[PDB]
C-alpha cells in the first residue's frame, strides 16, 4: 500500500501488491501515495542562488541541501549555482582516452537518449539553438545522418534500435497493425500493445539481463515529466555496485509532436529543440555532478525525420476503386490494403492492383503486391504485412475516401526528409570523428559491444561499425567457404548436344578484381574462364550463380549482329545433363532469355561468340529484356565512362517465399514450361570501381566505391508508368528505385564477395552495407 523508500524501484512486485516503478502508471497499479511521494513538483527542477545550503525539505522535487550530493538527489544544476561549477556545455572538449569511473564500476555505463521525429538537418541550427547536443556531436563521434527502417514510423524504428532487426523480423511492422492468427489489432493507443506476443526478437535489455548485465528500466509512463526521468537515471547511477544498472534509456516525444503541427521547417520548431537541449544539459550536468561525465557512453539517436505534409495533398482511393467499403486501408504516408470482412468471396487483390496502377498523370502513390516492393525495404515476410501495399510519394497522404497538421513521416527510408541522427559520445567512442551514414539496424551490435555483450542473431553486420569505436571488443572473421569449385575441362563433343539450339590467361586477374566469391552453402558448381568474363556455373540451377567482368573507360560498345540474334551455343565443358536447352524457351510462350555477360560489350567479334554460350543464358520475360538490354548496352558503358571503368558481378536471385534469403530447390515455384530450368525472382548486379576516380578500376590503390541493385524479374513493366516510352525515359528510374546493398545480395544468394582486396575486413563490411540512394 505505500511507496516509501521504493520510488522508481528497478523491479516488478505483485502478485497483488502495488507497484512503485516507472511503469506502474501505465499498468494502473501504483500505490496510493506514488503520486504524492515519487512525483514531487515543489520548487521546480533547478536550484537558485538563495536556495543554496538550505533547510532539507522532503516535499521538494530535487534538493539543494548540503547532504543532497550524498544521496544522488540534488537538482542537476546544484553545484553550478551553489558550489560555483560551470555547466558541462561551458567546458572545452577534452578527449576521453580511457573511462574515468569511480571504484566498483565494472564497465562504462551506456545511456541511450532517443528523440522522436528528429530530422538530420535540424543539426544545421547548431549551438545557436542546441549548445549541448552540438557539443556531443562535435566532441564525440557523429554521422551526417542515420537511415531509419521502413516504415519510417516510431514503434518499428524504436524496436529496430532495440533489437537489430528489420520490422518484418521483430514483428512491429507499423504503429498500427492487424494479425490474422491473433484476430486482433495493435495501435499506439490501446491495451493490446501490452501483450508480449506482438514483440519478437531480443531487445538490448533482455540481452543485457540474460548475460548478467543489469538493465535500467527502458520505458517511461507519459505522466512522468522529462526532468524526473533524468533525475531517476542519475539516482539509479548512484546506487551500490551490486544494484546499479549499466544500461539506461531516455525517450523524448519531441520534436515529433511539434513537427506534425507546424511542419519540419516552421519557425515554431526552435522552442522544442531548445527544450530537448536543456534536457540534454540536465543529463550532462547531473553526470558531471556524479563524476560520470567522462565514464558514460551517451548515444544521441533519432527514430526518423519529418516532412512537409498537408491535408490538401491527399489521394483518395475512391477516385480509383468502386467498392471502397469492401476494404480496410491503413492510411497516411503508406498504404496497406486488406478486405474489410474476410467473408467477402469476390474480394480480388488482382483487380485492386490493376485499378490503382498508372491512372492519373500526377499520381502520388504506387500499388505493389508486397513481394515486389524493393528488396532494400525488407518489408514483406510477416503475416501482419498486408499483401497489397501503397508506396506513397513524399509530401503526400493516402486515404480510403474523402470523408475520412502540416508535417508527417512514414515514407520510404531513403527519402532525405526521413533521415535522422546519430551521435556517440564517451570513452569508447572516438573523438571529433565524422563517420559515413549508416542504418539504425546496425546499432544493436554496437550497443552490445559497448556493454561487453554477445549480440543475439540480427540484421546488423557485426564489425561494420568498428570505425565508430576507440576500442573494439569484436573483430570480424571472414566466413569459411563450404563448396569448393570445379574447373572442368573440355569433356564433351559438340555433336553430343541436342538442346534444340541453332546459331550459325589473365582472366582471373582482370575480371575478378576482388577475388572469387565464396559459396557459403553445400552445392556443386563449375568455374568457367572466358576472355571477356568469368562465371560460377551452377549444375543444380543450370545457370551462373555469378558472372564477373570488367570494362575500361575507353572500352567499345558494339551491337549484336543480325545473324546471331537467336544464336545459343552449347558449352563443351558442361554435360548436356547439366545444361539448359533452347526447346523449353520455344514451348514457353511467356519466357524468353537474356545473357549475364553482355554480348554488347564483347572485346572483339571472335570473343563475342562466348557471350552466346548456353552457360551464360538466363530466363527473361520480354518485358524484363527491355530493362536488361538498356542496362547492358548503354548504362554499363555509361558507368564505365564516368567512374574510370567498372567491375560488374551480375547474377540471378530466387526468393519465392520473400524472406530476403536464398531459396533452396524445394522453395522454387516456377520453371520454364516442361523443364527444370528455374525462374529467378530478381536479377542483381554489383558494380565496383576506384573511389579515387583518377585511378582505373583494375589498378586501384585507395578505397573502393560500389553501387548495386536487385531488379525484380517481372512479366510486365506496370511498375514503370512511362514504360511505353523509350527506355531512356524510365529504366534508370526503375533501377535506382531498386538500388541495394552488397549485403542484401549476399543474403539472397548465399555468396560472399570482396575476399581478395588490400583493404581491412572491417572496411569491406562498411562497403558491403553501403547503400547508394541518389539524393
Ligand atoms: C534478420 O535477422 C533474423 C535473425 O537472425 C533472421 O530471421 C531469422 O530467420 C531464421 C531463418 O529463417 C528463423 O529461423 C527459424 O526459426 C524457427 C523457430 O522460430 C522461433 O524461434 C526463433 C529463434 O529465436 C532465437 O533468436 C532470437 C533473436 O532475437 C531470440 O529472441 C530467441 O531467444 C532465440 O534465441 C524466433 O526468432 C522465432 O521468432 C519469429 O516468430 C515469432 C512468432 O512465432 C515472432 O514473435 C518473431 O517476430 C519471429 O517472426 C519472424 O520470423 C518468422 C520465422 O521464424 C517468420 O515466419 C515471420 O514472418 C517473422 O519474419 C520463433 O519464435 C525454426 O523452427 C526454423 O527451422 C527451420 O529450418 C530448420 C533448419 O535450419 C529446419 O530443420 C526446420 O524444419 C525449419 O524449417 C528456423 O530456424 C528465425 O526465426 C528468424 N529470427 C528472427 C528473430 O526473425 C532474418 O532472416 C534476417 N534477415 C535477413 C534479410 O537477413
Ligand atoms: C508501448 C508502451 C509505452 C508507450 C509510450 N512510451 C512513451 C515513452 N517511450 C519510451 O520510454 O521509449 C524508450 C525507448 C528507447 C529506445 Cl532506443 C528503444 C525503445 Cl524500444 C524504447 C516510448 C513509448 C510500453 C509500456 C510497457 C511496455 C511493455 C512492458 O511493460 C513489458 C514487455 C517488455 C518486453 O521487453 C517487451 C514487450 C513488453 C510487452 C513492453 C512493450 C512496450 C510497452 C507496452
Ligand atoms: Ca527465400
Ligand atoms: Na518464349
Ligand atoms: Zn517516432
Ligand atoms: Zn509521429
Amino acid at each position: 500500500g505505500s511507496c516509501k523508500g521504493r520510488c522508481f524501484e528497478l523491479q516488478e512486485v505483485g502478485p497483488p501488491d502495488c507497484r512503485c516503478d516507472n511503469l506502474c502508471k501505465s499498468y494502473s497499479s501504483c500505490c496510493h501515495d506514488f503520486d504524492e511521494l515519487c512525483l514531487k513538483t515543489a520548487r521546480g527542477w533547478e536550484c537558485t542562488k538563495d536556495r543554496c545550503g538550505e533547510v532539507r525539505n522532503e516535499e521538494n522535487a530535487c534538493h539543494c541541501s548540503e547532504d543532497c550530493l550524498s544521496r544522488g538527489d540534488c537538482c542537476t544544476n546544484y553545484q553550478v549555482v551553489c558550489k560555483g561549477e560551470s555547466h558541462w556545455v561551458d567546458d572545452d572538449c577534452e578527449e576521453i582516452k580511457v573511462p574515468e569511473c569511480p571504484a566498483g564500476f565494472v564497465r562504462p555505463p551506456l545511456i541511450i537518449f532517443s528523440v522522436d521525429g528528429f530530422r538530420a538537418s535540424y543539426m544545421k541550427k547548431g549551438s545557436k539553438v542546441m549548445p549541448n547536443i552540438e557539443k556531443l556531436r562535435s566532441c564525440g563521434t557523429h554521422a551526417p545522418y542515420m537511415r531509419p527502417v521502413y516504415p519510417t514510423k516510431t514503434f518499428p524504428n524504436l524496436y529496430t534500435l532495440a533489437t537489430g532487426l528489420y520490422p518484418e523480423s521483430h514483428g512491429i511492422v507499423g504503429n498500427s497493425m492487424y494479425d490474422p492468427v491473433f484476430d486482433a489489432s495493435f495501435h499506439l493507443r490501446g491495451r493490446e500493445k501490452f501483450n508480449h506476443r506482438w514483440w519478437g526478437g531480443q531487445p538490448l535489455w533482455i540481452t543485457a539481463t540474460k548475460q548478467g548485465v543489469r538493465a535500467g528500466t527502458f520505458f517511461w509512463s507519459v505522466s512522468i515529466p522529462h526532468e524526473r526521468r533524468i533525475l531517476t537515471i542519475l539516482q539509479w547511477l548512484s546506487l551500490p555496485d551490486n544494484e546499479r544498472p549499466s544500461v539506461y534509456a531516455f525517450y523524448s516525444e519531441q520534436p515529433d509532436f511539434s513537427g506534425h503541427k507546424y511542419g519540419p521547417f516552421g519557425p515554431e520548431m526552435t522552442n522544442p529543440l531548445r527544450e530537448i537541449d536543456k534536457t540534454v544539459g540536465q543529463l550532462m550536468d547531473g553526470l558531471k555532478q556524479l563524476r560520470l561525465h567522462r565514464c558514460v557512453n551517451v548515444i544521441f539517436v533519432g527514430d526518423h525525420g519529418m516532412e512537409d505534409v498537408t491535408c490538401d495533398r491527399t489521394e483518395f482511393l475512391s477516385n480509383y476503386l468502386t467498392n471502397v467499403d469492401d476494404i480496410t486501408l491503413v492510411p497516411g504516408t503508406l498504404g496497406r490494403i486488406r478486405a474489410k470482412s474476410i467473408n467477402n468471396s469476390k474480394y480480388d487483390p488482382k483487380t485492386i492492383i490493376a485499378a490503382l496502377t498508372c491512372k492519373k498523370p500526377d499520381q502520388h502513390f504506387k500499388p505493389y503486391m508486397k513481394q515486389h516492393l524493393p528488396k532494400r525495404l525488407h518489408y514483406a515476410n510477416n503475416r501482419r504485412i498486408e499483401d497489397i501495399h501503397l508506396l506513397v510519394d513524399r509530401r503526400w497522404h493516402v486515404a480510403r475516401k474523402p470523408l475520412d497538421f502540416q508535417g508527417d513521416h512514414g515514407f520510404d527510408n531513403k527519402v532525405n526528409s526521413m533521415q535522422t541522427v546519430f551521435v556517440g559520445y564517451g570513452p569508447t567512442f572516438k573523438y571529433r570523428t565524422k563517420v559515413p551514414p549508416f542504418e539504425n539496424i546496425e546499432l544493436y551490435n554496437v550497443m552490445c559491444d559497448l556493454l561487453g555483450l554477445k549480440p543475439a542473431p540480427n540484421n546488423g553486420t557485426h564489425g561494420s561499425l568498428n570505425h565508430l569505436l576507440r576500442t573494439n571488443t569484436f573483430r570480424p572473421t571472414m566466413p569459411d567457404e563450404v563448396s569448393r569449385p570445379n574447373y572442368p575441362g573440355i569433356m564433351y563433343l559438340q555433336s553430343e548436344f541436342d538442346l534444340g539450339c541453332t546459331c550459325d590467361g589473365s582472366t582471373k586477374e582482370r575480371h575478378l578484381l576482388y577475388g572469387r566469391p565464396a559459396v557459403l552453402y553445400r552445392t556443386s558448381y563449375d568455374i568457367l574462364y572466358h576472355t571477356d568474363f568469368e562465371s560460377g556455373y551452377s549444375e543444380i540451377f543450370l545457370m551462373p550463380l555469378w558472372t564477373s567482368y570488367t570494362i575500361s573507360k575507353q572500352a567499345e560498345v558494339s551491337s549484336i549482329p543480325e545473324h546471331l540474334t537467336n544464336c545459343v551455343r552449347p558449352d563443351v565443358r558442361v554435360s548436356p545433363g547439366f545444361s539448359q536447352n533452347c526447346l523449353a524457351y520455344k514451348n514457353d510462350k511467356q519466357m524468353s532469355y537474356g545473357f549475364l555477360f553482355p554480348p554488347y560489350l564483347s572485346s572483339s567479334p571472335e570473343a563475342k561468340y562466348d557471350a552466346f554460350l548456353v552457360t551464360n543464358m538466363v530466363p527473361m520475360y520480354p518485358a524484363f529484356k527491355r530493362v536488361w538490354a538498356y542496362f547492358q548496352r548503354v548504362l554499363v558503358k555509361k558507368y564505365a565512362s564516368e567512374r574510370n571503368g567498372v567491375n560488374v558481378i551480375s547474377g540471378p536471385i530466387f526468393d519465392y517465399n520473400y524472406d530476403g534469403l536464398r531459396d533452396t530447390e524445394d522453395e522454387i515455384k516456377q520453371y520454364v514450361e516442361g523443364s527444370s530450368i528455374p525462374v529467378p525472382t530478381h536479377y542483381y548486379s554489383i558494380i565496383t570501381s576506384c573511389l579515387d576516380f583518377t585511378q582505373p578500376a583494375d589498378k586501384c590503390d585507395g578505397p573502393l566505391s560500389v553501387s548495386s541493385f536487385i531488379l525484380p524479374h517481372r512479366p510486365d513493366n506496370d511498375e514503370s508508368c512511362a514504360s511505353s516510352e523509350d527506355e531512356s525515359k524510365w529504366v534508370e528510374e526503375l533501377m535506382k528505385m531498386h538500388t541495394a546493398r552488397v549485403r542484401d545480395i549476399e543474403h539472397l544468394t548465399g555468396l560472399d564477395f570482396y575476399r581478395k582486396t588490400s583493404r581491412s575486413y572491417s572496411e569491406i563490411l562498411t562497403l558491403k552495407t553501403y547503400l547508394h540512394t541518389y539524393e
